[PDB]
């Protein structure tokens, strides 16, 4: 016992195992629970300061399989897993789900033979993430490991021989490896005699049992490891599609490891833990020459983080488990569950303050949660503290986060206007290989962007199932050569399948100084998905196929420019003169001197001219939005017409699970016939507060329509 | 007319428009369904030399929208359609349906408005699109554009007036456009009222309408053509999980264009016309200086076909459809078809002829193929010249193809072994900026490798409703700090979700001289996908978590084999007598003089320790694969396999239709209890007879299990 006389038991000396996770750099697996319990009560802290809590607000049961591998909970000593991944469930009230929400926390055993996975880790994984989907609620991974176990059949280690070429010359080489009787009889004495494959020889009076193939007693040395691996990772990108699923890398997380990281799609990497395939010096063995110093340099946050791979950093495991926490407090229950409502101080009815200037530079952060000013805080679109922005340290030209509009969670995905920059580091396994910075334009999407564009849709869309938001304002994508190279067409495609996908409300807006243009327009355009889609301008908004200059420079050229030119008293006389005989060389040349004195302006005219069909009021005459929009008056609409579409959409649902066969158009039809004559159906605000106030009379009116006999 | 005296009519006189789209390189869209019957009838050539063709063997029928808006057959001249978009529904008797298949082909017409996409050409793609997608049948696009059609209100260019700061001096600038009452009269003459949106001011006695918007009279100027084109990608998004889409590029496709290409996946681009964003004209606009020279710099073969974009290149329209024609016929007739069978003179009945060796270089297509020698034709393991290899240009570490096995279609991926070079181009807007050459090592997935792979699998996999066979031959991933930063993890994972998706039988085998290790084997393993997925390794194939240099490095290190030291009678005294106090100096320096001389070959020994366990009788023994096989076997093996799982399958999918709510596993044991007591399950060729001689007599047997009282 080390250290002596302490004021309370020494729990690493009490459970040694402890001390091991500890002495590896991470959080022991059993106090992961006590991480969640401390992380569930600052939620409540910065909620309501002066709520009471107590323990039974958080409840952790140990999950483990019974006689008939069925999970079920234990109340029992930590430490006492038989196998090297845990699993608890957890029963948290919280300030969205005060009277309780549930989740599965599986973790790798770090101190259990280094936390590799071997067949039993492996099926117990997939138990909890189908026992998690069965429930519809979230998985949460701690990726704390050494990938999948290795070994060798230890038994045959001391008995094997050698049958060498020349007994006397060992160096001179061997023929195969064998077995003798007295060898044979050692296995068959352990009962290990399927421990090896032999094929019986006879070598100069001795039998020779050579050994044709190596099988071992033990299980977890090799293929039976790897089909395990492919189980749990096709278990996890189900998994993904289904329920919430996040991971939190709290040691290292290696081979099958590193993959349930990316299949679980979420993740937040603890600083200085590494997600890696192949270990530096494995890789040194495979290049020859010593490249690599460290894991860090393969998969630290700097490469993960910088990637998309880990969607945020963590300082230690507390910060990860805390955000892990304030993640999932914008995400249902369960799946299907409506998206939690959490109102607070910033209630939906006031205007937008911070409003964006053509002639300023802007952070679209302040547009989504408002800014501190020395005058004040100036709000923003959505709920002041509400903005949970992720994968912020990838392709930083677009701003992807969660938000809260009122009290409703959504996904919010922004443009950066200010130019960013970003760093390729120097290959250390190519020695003429320099870092490279790239600099990438505001307002237009790259091969990077429009991936993580695409990734946020889908991260919002699967297990989340929140609503969404983008701020659309880009003049397109990058068509130049490095870019094309680099399959910008492939990525740009993948925003399309994104929002085909979607399942819950989205609202595109156009915001005030904002843009959409040709290629940007076409990848967001409600069509894409006329059953979630919705598109808005503000009425400082522009768009159009081309941006002015593109649109004069075909439709507004030198001969129109010139007709346009009988806008000038002087040059009308002018080309009138010149239209005897060796007085119109003089003319001719005083029509080219007030042409080029003109040219800037009547360029500048024409431009303004191609502004003037950019503008909302045409998008509204041509129908191509349902709304022209003022900013400032922006969160008050967008409330109402979310909580209006959030309560239809709940309508859709149960009329879908009674009849079945009708198209949406056909159901939203049929849900609005049901409205008070006096309602109108435009009214968002009428609309939600009319089916707050009668969703047990829409249920009897559902509960009568199940008389049906449809075949 | 020109020429003149030619012996039969001037086509391109008769029809101009045959003459323009000539002029601007590509086939007028009238003539490519003669394109399609010149093409098929080759196939037929190409399949049986003897056969006599008939023109009724080919029918092409333009589709054009009735009154109603609905799709109608017509028979008209060429050059009259009123769009710049044009349809064929194609019925062709082929090799693989001799009675007839069927399919659509969409097509723009370069000669009508550029090409541009309008509203009613987007309408029109979008109708013919879901005609398509209804009947199951193929949409084979042939892009040739200039993307989103542009425009400007041309009435209001000779009507508007401007609001000079300074009339007499112009250069000074202006405050606003604006419209007379003689303006607006015009307007209000041609009933072009709302073709701006005026706010009436009164300055100094006249009265000035201030243009607040400009509208337009004519449609298709702007807003109204993104949102068609937002349409369009979306209907083609959905067309890609649907039916077979493949496009062909015979002009140019731009904007909309470009993505309509890839979002229909399947590419064929002809050599010389590209596929662009941003023209190189207006993005030297956008940079300053005059960056590049063609748009060919942007999009052409070099750039798309180098991609992955363009999975083949044509090198004219005819090429193409020769290429459109061939993809074809590995792809059933229709939605839910069975895949076509083709027999050809290669039967399944007999041995592979190419094996690879471990000490000499291959080409994976001689497995695949076969290849000619000196001595003869070595046949490998598909059928003679059934190999039709896709995404050629991209990522050449992989092999990515259909093939046909004793005649039943497939797709194939298969492990490049050589060492792949690419080269990346230097960008011309960057002067800091030179040509960089990039290396991959054979039989390891990088980045782009496992890309196309990912991108292979779904490709088979919709649409094309194809089985398929992964020559499984990876050492795992690239995990080297580039090939981590360029996220080689997000594309590995991309393989196991399309292996989840899989919908037709799946062979993965571990070929001779193949491997499958730790990271490779994590993300092919059947249980990603049991319902579909098998496995199979060859007598002379590998597996384990590690090479047997890693197994040793963490499993047979110094002190295990310094113990082994004991299989030596001079090593074993040695360490005896030093274990009598200053001779035990000598004997000390005697014992790391064996040592040193004996660590080479007892490292060799502990090699084949490790290697004695990556063998196919361990993955049998442990039940990972579904069998060891032999190479030169394998043909006949597979052959009966798939033949016998295409069988159960149907038989599958019949049982579903019925009684509806049982597990696979319910499924395929019910209709296993109909084999006769003697039919052997295990034996493919006896289950694959069985049902072929029962098909009617089992659907009898469906028939009667149509007495479903299930709710
Ligand atoms: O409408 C225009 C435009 C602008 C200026 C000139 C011309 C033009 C049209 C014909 N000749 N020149 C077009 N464009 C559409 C919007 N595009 C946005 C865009 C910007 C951009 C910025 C940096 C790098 C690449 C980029 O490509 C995409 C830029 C070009
Ligand atoms: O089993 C081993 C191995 C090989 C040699 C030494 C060691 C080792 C284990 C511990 N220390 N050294 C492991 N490996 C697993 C298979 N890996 C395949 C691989 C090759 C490879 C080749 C080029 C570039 C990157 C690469 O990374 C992946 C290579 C490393």
């Amino acid at each position: 016992l080390r250290p002596i006389a302490t004021p309370y038991p020494v729990k690493e000396w009490l459970q040694p195992k402890r001390y091991k996770a500890h002495l590896m750099g991470t959080t022991y697996v059993y106090d992961f629970p006590e991480l969640f319990r401390q992380a569930s009560s600052s939620q409540w802290k910065n909620f309501s300061a002066d709520v009471k809590l107590t323990d039974d607000f958080f409840i952790s049961n140990e999950l483990i399989e019974d006689e008939n591998g069925e999970l079920t909970e234990v109340e029992r000593e930590p430490g006492a897993n038989a196998i090297g991944m845990v699993a608890f469930k957890i029963t948290v009230k919280t300030p969205e789900y005060p009277r309780g929400r549930q989740f599965v926390v599986v973790a790798n055993d770090i101190t259990f033979k280094i936390g590799s996975f071997g067949p039993q880790e492996d099926e117990f994984f997939n138990k909890v993430t189908e026992y998690a989907r069965k429930r519809g609620i979230p998985r949460i991974y701690l990726a704390a490991n050494s990938g999948a176990r290795i070994g060798m059949a230890e038994e045959i280690v001391p008995l094997f021989q050698v049958a060498w070429n020349d007994a006397a010359n060992p160096d001179k080489g061997f023929q195969y490896l064998y077995l003798t009787s007295e060898g044979m009889e050692t296995l068959k004495k352990f009962d290990k005699e399927n421990s090896v494959l032999t094929e019986r020889t006879v070598i100069n009076g001795e039998e020779r049992f050579v050994i044709k193939t190596i099988i071992g007693s033990e299980d977890g040395l090799g293929v039976e490891c790897l089909r395990g691996s492919g189980l749990i990772a096709g278990a996890t990108s189900r998994a993904y599609h289904d329920i919430f699923t996040i991971t939190l890398v709290t040691c290292r997380s290696v081979g099958i490891g590193a993959y349930l990281v990316r299949l679980g799609q979420r993740a937040i990497q603890v600083e200085g833990q590494p997600i890696i395939l192949t270990g530096a010096s494995a890789l040194n063995k495979v290049l020859g020459r010593e490249v690599y110093t460290s894991n860090l340099q393969l998969g630290g946050t700097q490469i993960m983080y910088n990637n998309g791979v880990s969607h945020l950093t963590a300082v230690d495991d507390l910060a990860g488990v805390e955000k892990i926490v304030e993640w999932m407090s914008y995400v249902p229950a369960k799946r299907n569950m409506p998206v939690p409502i959490l109102e607070t101080k910033d209630t939906w009815d006031r205007p937008v303050d911070f409003t964006p200037t053509n002639d300023e530079t802007y952070d679209v952060r302040w547009m989504i949660e408002g800014r501190e000013t020395e005058s004040g805080f100036e709000y923003g679109l959505f709920d002041k503290g509400s903005f949970f922005e992720t994968l912020s340290g990838w392709a930083k030209g677009v701003v992807v986060g969660r938000a809260r509009l009122g009290g409703i969670p959504l996904g919010v995905i922004g443009v950066e206007t200010r130019t960013v920059e970003n760093l390729i580091p120097a290959d250390p396994a190519n020695p003429n290989s320099a870092e490279t910075l790239i600099q990438q334009a505001g307002q237009v999407w790259f091969p990077n962007s429009a991936f993580k564009t695409a990734q946020a849709i889908n991260d919002f869309n699967n297990g989340e199932q929140l609503p969404m938001m983008i701020l659309a304002n880009w003049r397109g994508f990058s068509g130049g050569q490095r870019d094309m190279f680099n399959e910008v067409l492939k990525y740009g495609s993948f925003i399309v399948d994104a929002l085909v996908d979607y399942k819950q409300p989205i609202i595109i807006y156009i915001p005030p100084t904002g843009e959409l243009r040709g290629g940007s327009w076409v990848v967001v355009d409600p069509t894409i998905n006329a059953d979630q889609m919705e598109m808005y301008a503000d009425v400082n908004a522009r768009a159009g196929v081309l941006e002015p200059e593109g649109t004069v420079e075909i439709k507004f050229r030198r001969e129109k420019l010139l007709d346009t030119m009988n806008r000038l008293d002087d040059k009308y006389r002018e080309l009138r003169s010149q239209l005897a005989p060796e007085v119109h060389q003089q003319i001719s040349k005083q029509l080219a001197d007030r042409e080029r004195e003109l040219l800037p302006i009547y360029g500048q005219i024409s431009l303004q001219f191609a502004d003037l069909h950019d503008r909302s009021s045409r998008m509204v005459a041509k129908g191509v939005i349902s709304k022209e929009l003022e900013w400032t008056e922006a969160r008050r609409f967008f409330f109402w017409r979310l909580r209006r579409r959030l309560n239809e959409e709940y309508l859709i649902k149960r009329l879908s699970h009674q009849v079945g066969e009708a198209s949406r158009l056909e159901k939203i039809a049929r849900i609005r016939s049901w409205y008070p004559a006096s309602v109108d159906h435009e009214d968002d605000r009428q609309v939600a507060t009319w089916i707050e106030e009668n969703y047990k009379t829409l249920d009897d009116k559902l509960k009568g329509l199940k008389l049906e006999s449809f075949a």
